[PDB]
């Protein structure tokens, strides 16, 4: 077995990432967020009425247009931080990449406008583990693992900082392997605490010199699926108050003017310091000292199990390269580039 499959992402905004994935024959093409918090594959149905805009804004699945759907309609919920979304489980054969694979997923039928509307991609391809998934249903890299195609059992990110160019490209997912293209040096390895959560120990987080969170250890959840870096309200208050930032309905802001001299935040993650500059968290749509600029960071209490944690989503991942090795149970970061 030596294939590796790699998948092109559209970059919004800095904000979402998205893939495309073939579902069917002939294939029905979805956008799709490759997400390692979470364990399903859904796309919106044919059958999610119109009453749900989001329905309306998104590409649907029709069952009966393809001759590889097998029938299943087991209900299924899925809860997200941004809500929930509802619908039934059906077979099909999903393309991504390179590779074909029959997958269970989740056709949803309700949809809600908060937050769905503002989803620039149609569905979730949940990157997760079993012990995540709502229903137990086999998820896709499971199949996929099951398939001995891949060189490797890894997969792994890059996300590129949004850009003006028509081309330049967004991010990229490989299946199998990770793209010398896009990073420097060489893996550092982390192991996951357990197998089941893409979640490792972090031994502190600076602001500036001083330690000032998690000064005793906390988790991180590694999430391709989140925007930004989020911890517990908690720690957050305290990091925000040491950059002088504001707290808004939807956000936290800084005077643009004030972005760039900004303290570096580090995190501790294996026994190396993974920095991100002021430059690398501040949406710095100017530096005028009369507008205010989105930091990439937020409070989001994850409930236990798997938190109280820190998650480490695109604005870390935009700088460190991540594999995620299902062989070996660990979490390698590089440099990107
Ligand atoms: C379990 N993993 C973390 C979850 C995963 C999301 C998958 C899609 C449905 O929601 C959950 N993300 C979050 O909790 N986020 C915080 C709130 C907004 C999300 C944000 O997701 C863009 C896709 N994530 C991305 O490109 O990461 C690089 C979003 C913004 C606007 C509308 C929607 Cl519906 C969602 C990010
Ligand atoms: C739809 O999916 C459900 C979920 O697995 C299937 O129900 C299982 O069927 C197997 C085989 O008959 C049983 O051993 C399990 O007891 C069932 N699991 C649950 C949770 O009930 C169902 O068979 C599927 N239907 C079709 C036709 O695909
Ligand atoms: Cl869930
Ligand atoms: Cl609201
Ligand atoms: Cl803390
Ligand atoms: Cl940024």
């Amino acid at each position: 077995g030596n294939t590796t499959s790699s998948v092109i992402l559209t970059n919004y905004m800095d904000t979402q990432y998205y893939g495309e994935i073939g579902i069917g024959t002939p294939p029905q093409t979805f956008k799709v967020v490759f997400d390692t918090g979470s364990s399903n594959v859904w796309v919106p149905s044919s059958k999610c009425s119109r009453l749900y805009t989001a329905c309306v804004y998104h590409k649907l699945f029709d069952a009966s247009d393809s001759s590889s759907y097998k029938h299943n309609g087991t209900e299924l919920t899925l809860r997200y931080s941004t809500g929930t979304v509802s619908g039934f489980l059906s077979q099909d054969i999903i393309t991504v990449g390179g590779i074909t694979v029959t997958q269970m997923f989740g056709e949803v039928t309700e949809m809600p406008a908060l937050p769905f509307m503002l989803a620039e991609f149609d569905g979730v391809v949940g990157m997760g583990f079993i012990e995540q998934a709502i229903g137990r249903v086999t998820p896709i890299f499971d199949n996929i693992i099951s398939q001995g195609v891949l060189k490797e059992d890894v997969f792994s990110f890059y996300y590129n900082r949004d850009s003006e160019n028509s081309q330049s490209l967004g991010g990229q997912i490989v299946l199998g392997g990770s793209d010398p293209q896009h990073y420097e040096g060489n893996f550092h390895y982390i192991n996951l605490i357990k197998t089941g959560v893409w979640q490792i120990q972090m031994k502190g987080v600076s602001v500036g010199s001083s330690t000032l969170l998690c000064e005793d250890g906390c988790l991180a959840l590694v999430d391709t699926g989140a925007s930004y870096i989020s911890g517990s309200t908690s720690s957050i208050e305290k990091l925000m108050e040491a950059l002088g930032a504001k707290k808004r309905l939807f956000d936290y802001v800084v005077k643009c003017n004030e972005g760039p001299t900004l303290p570096d935040i580090s995190f501790h993650l294996g026994g190396k310091e993974y920095t991100l500059t002021s430059a690398d968290y501040v949406f710095q749509e100017s530096y005028s000292s009369k507008k205010l600029c989105t930091l990439a960071i937020h409070a989001m209490d994850i409930p236990p199990p798997t938190g109280p944690t820190w998650a480490l989503g695109a604005t870390f991942i935009r700088k460190f390269y991540t594999e995620f090795d299902r062989r070996n149970n660990r979490i390698g970061f590089a440099l990107a580039r």
